[PDB]
């Protein structure tokens, strides 16, 4: 038994709900949030940027001394930096952004740093400013994810439609 409320199952282990997610994560407390991340960790729009906003900016702060030492990520990769005020931890996700022309195959790679972790709140990789189709999105998520992955959908209209479009 966990603390997510208000979830549609789609299957064992995938549920979702038109949400927030900057909202969902203060509830919640959730151990793993998912951040819509770019190779850079520029946290300035669409999901990244909410939840940096939300941070105060904490999240820019770290990710700025990640990339400082490390490099970019990989489209298809992560990091887990912390969580802040949102979370336990943020488990950073690059997944391929279609208006960089990047492949969408990397999409699948992406959802699997997912199954490194037993529960997350996450947002459809690739979506909104990502260019992809949330629909598609959903799909891979599904394919691909094993471990408890609890789907956060911003805009209403967008939920109804992957709700009852759902194969
Ligand atoms: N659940 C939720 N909450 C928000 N506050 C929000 N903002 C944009 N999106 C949609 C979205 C999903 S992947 C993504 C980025 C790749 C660009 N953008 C949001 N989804």
């Amino acid at each position: 038994v966990n603390s997510f409320s208000g979830y549609l199952k789609l299957t064992d282990n995938v549920y979702i709900k038109n949400a927030d997610i900057v909202e969902e994560a203060k509830k919640v407390k959730p151990t793993v949030v998912v951040n819509a991340a770019n190779v850079y960790l520029k946290h300035g729009g669409g999901v990244a940027g909410a939840l940096n906003k939300a941070t105060n900016n904490a999240m820019q702060v770290e990710s700025d001394d990640y990339i400082a030492t490390n490099g970019p990520l990989k489209v298809g990769g992560s990091c887990v930096l912390s969580g802040h005020n949102l979370a336990k931890h943020c488990l950073h996700v690059v997944g391929p952004n279609v208006n960089k022309g990047e492949d969408i195959q990397l999409l699948k790679s992406a959802y699997e740093n997912f199954n490194q972790h037993e529960v997350l709140l996450a947002p459809l990789l690739s979506a909104g400013i990502f260019g992809a189709d949330p629909i598609h999105s959903l799909r891979v998520c599904v394919d691909t994810v094993r471990t408890n992955v609890y789907l956060a959908v911003f805009d209403k209209n967008l939920y109804d439609k992957l709700v009852s479009s759902f194969l």
